[PDB]
């Protein structure tokens, strides 16, 4: 629960799912970002007393959530602030020309974050590139985690909105929208060859119509330019027709580890 | 060698860096393609003086040479047609839709043809989907071997031409020209990585030029969209820096067998 | 960017109403597949892929493609471009490309069939001719069949937006050296008159029923031959009379060479000889 | 149109209608203002068909329109630069202390660019404090004339909406959208009110809804304290009910030059 003394309004980042994001600081101390959530898209109500168990997640592979502004309409969501913006923005740019080790304690930077809020059994709902942002020590975290659940819009909310996922999204959460730890687990994956790809986008060539039946034909995506075949079988591993036979992150994060060290 | 007496030119089929290639019967039968060696594009002394090695060689999966026509300028050179043409163009294409256990096949009727080079102890040199054409069947038949051999032209055989193989070939090849069967081997892997990947052009957004100097400081390619995990560890094990680390087309095709157990 | 502020109204269409049905096969700009919109209409969709475009250009300059209205045409319904990839939406001609529609030896037709066929293609030139628009690629390939089987022209003015260096430039691997003027090919200087000279290639295709033009030689030997005057010669289908309107759009001068107009006027007056 | 290769972008003027404004020099010489026109907020395709009666529109007291960029996006539109900024904040300094000379020279200023439009037939149509500015020479300009008839945005469009100006319209707007001359001379009177009163908000205690109401009942603004009986007699006439009883700028102009001979 923050003041808005301590709040300055300096710069807008962008404007989200829930409208309007801006950075400045927070006691003149702690730089933040600051979502002001536009009135309509979320359904606060729900996302009150939950917000206990959002501010409770600590993780530094996590973007936290300082607070909120809860006696105002709009609403304010305060984090910390990733100067350097948008995984997929970075990750596009061949300025760095970035190198293949940098790529993979990029997808530690995430699989950690994940092993911890697999550990509290919290399920971000929406993991990809363009939920993770990149800080000013070129170490990327995980943002807006389990806030889906409180979006109001149908094109987002319906497994056949503009919106949703699907490219993120397991077998079942697309026919059964059931919704795991293991649907995690799927989204993780794409993400990593997100990374691998360098931006690029998961079945480029296909709409989400045709996405939605061809991940029921069994078919999945390439090994991208960057990854060695070792660091593909990872990604692949989060593929598995039956949820029940993909790894946990723990899991992820060991072979991970292997392949560094 | 072959009497032009028994060639007839029907239709064509293009162009090729010896010049232009007709579609024929010999003995009126024997539906064949023939390349016509255009002037100054060919070492033609230090072609047929070679070209018993060439021609004595048979296998399933090679493009069958049937023989040659010297004693007329321009020289015929007489090969197997093959319907299905360009491995690259057969490839591409939406009306195949090709499923997995389709590549794959492809990668092996590919390899088992580089086998039977190898055990002959023969280079190609020049290994690509664009060297690669299809009969009836859909079977993959590899042709127009050791010809870079005999190439008259220095952007061909020059290592930073306009036409030097680049993006197919090893660092070896690419900073000292040195070629044995294991830069047939990296030549191979790229191949597989055409495969999988329907026709893309390896290393797209890339110059020749340049990617000449990017294999050079230790990367590669994408294992394709349809491409297994275990597919992949094929098609990258003919990647290794050094050569002697690189696998035989003998392994490889076991390789690619054992995955054919299962997959 | 999108479309907002340009004012194209109903030419941007809202992808919600369309339906995807099947994969039609790739071509320069990526995946084009078949499909419904609005649950009524049989469209084409071109998804333009990324880097593949000059997107910027196209969405100001477009509005131009958009108001182009023949029934030889085959016409744009709209675009969608507050998203990516965009999405360009024509009719759907269900008969495919010209090409292999010709080349189906299934199919045989009487000459007069290929005239009329060479005719659709003039009038919708004539009109892109009236409309001061350059197709800039005219080839069979970029012709396709309605189920009537009458040939409409697809694909114009697209070429300007191109970003491949191989397609875009002269000497590139993919430009379309056949069907180009000495003048596009030594001085790159593009005009009515070249698009002129590829739709008399065009006749060609069609009357020797699909052949591809100078097929011996290489792209580079056949620039270098046509600025040495190399012109192809008459197709065994094709009469002297219709040989002569073909190689008149082959004049080594622009100026000499005959507008669309002109070239209409003289495929009805073969039709209506005889 | 500009190349805008001859442009500079050297500062910030902060953000509009159609987004942000920033300070520049075109071809090394003229300091200019570029409105970078922010994508759908104008209706671009109109204001460039039209642009050109705007471009000609020539007078001292206007911010004159040198030029557009449209071979691109953003589309910039190009204006003579205004150093002392926006009028209200200039009216609204005691750091500045007016005479009331100052003040009336105001009026003259923008009753002079009015008396132009008005011969052109040509509607400003949201006249008001905030769209006049200051150049270095104290002089006073109307600025984004006409500009309102391109925006893409309900809330200022609307007559009931947040950002539509509801304090400098007639009641023939409120009820009924009739834009005129007669609108604009009303206009006219209330920034006459707004300069006299350096920078107080019309109607400072009603919101918009209120305005509306009670300006149909007759309210109207009072007689500034550093207004002359002479001037708010002038302003005043700008608020008759009755469009057609409203005086011309012309007549508007003839009057304050009679103050400013007398006062
Ligand atoms: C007002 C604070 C101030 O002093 N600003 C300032 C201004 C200038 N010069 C200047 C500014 C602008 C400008 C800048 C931003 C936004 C706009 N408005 C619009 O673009 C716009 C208005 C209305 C409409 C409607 C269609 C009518 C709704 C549309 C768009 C404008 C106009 C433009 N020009 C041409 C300028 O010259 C200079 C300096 C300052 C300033 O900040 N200071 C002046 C010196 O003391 C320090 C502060
Ligand atoms: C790709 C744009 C980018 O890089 N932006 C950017 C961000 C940044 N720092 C931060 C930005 C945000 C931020 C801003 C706008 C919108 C959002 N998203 C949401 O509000 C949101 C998203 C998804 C959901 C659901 C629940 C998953 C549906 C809900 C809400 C966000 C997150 C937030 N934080 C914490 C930031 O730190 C800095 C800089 C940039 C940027 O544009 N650039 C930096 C790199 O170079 C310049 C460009
Ligand atoms: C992809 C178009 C296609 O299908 N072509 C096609 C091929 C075909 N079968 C044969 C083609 C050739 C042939 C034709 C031209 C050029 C070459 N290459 C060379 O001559 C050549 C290549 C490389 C080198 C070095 C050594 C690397 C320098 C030297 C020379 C070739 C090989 C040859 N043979 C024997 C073919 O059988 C048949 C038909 C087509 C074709 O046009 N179609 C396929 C069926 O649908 C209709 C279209
Ligand atoms: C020859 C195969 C065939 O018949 N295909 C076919 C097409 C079809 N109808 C349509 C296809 C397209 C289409 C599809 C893919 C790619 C393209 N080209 C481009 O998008 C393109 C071309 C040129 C350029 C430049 C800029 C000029 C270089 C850019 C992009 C096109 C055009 C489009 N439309 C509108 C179609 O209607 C229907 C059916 C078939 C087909 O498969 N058959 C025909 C009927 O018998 C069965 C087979």
């Amino acid at each position: 629960e923050i003041d808005p003394k301590d709040l300055t309004f300096l710069k807008e980042l962008g404007t989200g799912q829930f409208g309007v994001v801006k950075y400045g600081k927070w006691r003149g101390q702690y730089d933040v970002a600051i979502k002001m959530i536009k009135e309509g898209s979320m359904s606060e109500d729900e996302f009150i007393e939950e917000a206990k168990v959002m501010m409770n997640l600590s993780h530094e592979k996590l973007v936290q959530l300082y607070g909120v502004c809860t006696k105002q309409r709009p609403i304010f969501i305060i984090t910390e602030y990733m100067a350097n913006g948008c995984l997929l923005n970075y990750l596009r740019e061949m300025r760095h020309r970035f190198q293949t080790q940098q790529l993979l304690e990029m997808c530690k930077d995430v699989c950690e974050a994940m092993e911890y809020l697999e550990s509290k059994q919290f399920l971000h709902r929406d993991l990809a590139a363009r939920n993770c942002l990149v800080n000013d020590q070129g170490v990327v975290k995980v943002s807006d985690f389990g806030l889906s659940r409180y979006v109001l819009d149908d094109e987002y909310t319906s497994s056949v909105g503009s919106k949703f996922p699907v490219r993120w999204s397991p077998p079942e959460v697309l026919m059964y929208s059931k919704f795991s730890s293991k649907s995690d687990i799927w989204a993780f994956g794409v993400l990593m060859w997100e990374i691998y790809s360098l931006g690029k986008m998961p079945y480029e060539r296909f709409t989400n119509s045709e996405t939605a039946e061809h991940i029921a034909q069994g078919l999945r995506l390439y090994r991208p330019h960057l990854a060695s075949e070792k660091v593909y079988t990872i990604m692949y591993s989060c593929w598995h027709e039956k949820a029940d036979e993909r790894p946990t992150f723990k899991i992820l994060l060991s072979n991970i580890l292997d392949v560094m060290d």
